[PDB]
């Protein structure tokens, strides 16, 4: 029996196998390759992923999501602290360790974020054994660079929580790394860097790779810098044009505002291939249709700053590895957000033309290293 990779994202997660000679990732119930790493707990059922994250309830409380965030943290640290101001959910302190604290079935009930985490995991698992035909029990799983000791165990013990064995805990750009043969290099230092913007986070790493050994040289970023800020501007743009053509307000609608953040999150992936893209929901607000679009040229102004802020991390990771851009031997591209042509089109500038690693779709590039590394340690 195959073990998987799987990698355990922010906002999106992502399973993969190695089988027949190559990696297949592996499509959820609804025939997506990646799955929101979101949870609701109903009046009659927890859901996990496409559905918990679409679902359109009158009490926004008893959804799940950002665990990551939290994995690993105390309930003091001023990034809990200043993340709870920006959830739906309850953040509570159990001995100074953070917990989410929801109504299920009608009952309050209380998770660690590694009991939460273990619940996307165990739906990663569930879509692997559909595709398989069997049960799963040893994965690898990836974190950022950046997790210390205590994130990286928390994450192990999401896993076992999760009914995994956890093979190992490996560096996300690693994983892409990996992904694309970049372990295969021989002798002499060769150096990668990873761009890796991701729905939740903006991340930029650069590897020296010798003789098979992976060292992380430097990463920067952002951790507020990520696919969901453009849809946020996407919704409030269309919020503002309900308002000039209806002259209704809707934005204090959560059913409405949600719907509208769903026809959003599908418009900007579409303008990815299309220049231009449809929004059309019935009965948004107040029984009235909401039929418009938007050009991939109108969406990349209302971004214009946030792709172009995409830059200064890289410009301080050179400078923190002491590298030139020159001695940077491969780009790779990592992260959904990394598929909008204008972010790509700023990256190839500053790298003067050269081409960029993204044959590999890059919200799956992490998931497909790790399967990539599973195989290998089986
Ligand atoms: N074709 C696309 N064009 C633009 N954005 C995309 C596309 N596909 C996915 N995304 C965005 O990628 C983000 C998720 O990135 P992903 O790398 O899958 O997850 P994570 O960042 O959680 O690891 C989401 O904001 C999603 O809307
Ligand atoms: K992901
Ligand atoms: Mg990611």
């Amino acid at each position: 029996a195959a073990a998987i990779g799987i990698d355990l994202g922010t906002t999106y997660s992502c399973v993969g196998v190695f089988q027949h000679g190559k990696v297949e990732i592996i499509a959820n119930d609804q025939g997506n390759r990646t799955t929101p790493s979101y949870v609701a707990f109903t009046d009659t059922e927890r859901l996990i992923g496409d559905a918990a994250k679409n679902q359109v309830a009158l009490n926004p409380q008893n959804s799940v999501f950002d665990a990551k965030r939290l994995i690993g943290r105390k309930f003091g640290d001023p990034v809990v602290q200043s993340d709870m101001k920006h959830w739906p959910f309850q953040v509570i302190n159990d001995g100074d360790k953070p917990k989410v604290q929801v109504s299920y079935k009608g009952e309050t009930k209380a998770f660690y974020p590694e009991e939460i985490s273990s619940m996307v995991l165990t739906k990663m698992k569930e879509i692997a054994e559909a595709y398989l035909g069997y049960p799963v029990t040893n994965a690898v799983i990836t974190v950022p660079a950046y997790f210390n000791d205590s994130q990286r165990q928390a994450t192990k013990d999401a896993g076992v929580i999760a009914g995994l064995n956890v093979l190992r805990i490996i560096n996300e750009p690693t994983a892409a790394a990996i992904a694309y043969g970049l372990d295969r290099t021989g002798k002499g230092e060769r150096n990668v860097l990873i761009f890796d913007l991701g729905g939740g986070t903006f991340d930029v790493s650069i590897l020296t790779i010798d003789d098979g050994i992976f060292e992380v040289k430097a990463t920067a970023g952002d951790t507020h810098l990520g696919g969901e800020d453009f849809d946020n501007r996407l919704v409030n743009h269309f919020v503002e044009e309900f308002k000039r053509k209806h002259k209704k307000d809707i934005s204090q609608n959560k059913r409405a505002v949600r719907r509208l953040r769903t026809a959003c999150e599908r418009a900007k992936r579409t303008l990815s291939s299309s220049t231009q893209a449809s929004l059309e929901i019935d009965s948004l607000f107040e029984g009235i249709d909401f039929y418009t679009s938007i050009t991939r040229a109108r969406f990349e102004e209302l971004c214009s700053d946030l792709f172009r802020s995409t830059l200064e991390p890289v410009e301080k990771a050179l400078r923190d590895a002491k590298l030139d851009k020159a001695q940077i031997h491969d780009l790779v591209l990592v992260g959904g957000s990394t598929r909008i042509p204008k972010v790509q089109k700023l990256l190839q500038d500053f790298f003067n033309g050269r081409d960029l690693n993204k044959s590999i779709n890059p919200d799956e590039a992490v998931a497909y290293g790790a399967a990539v590394q599973a195989a290998i340690l089986m």
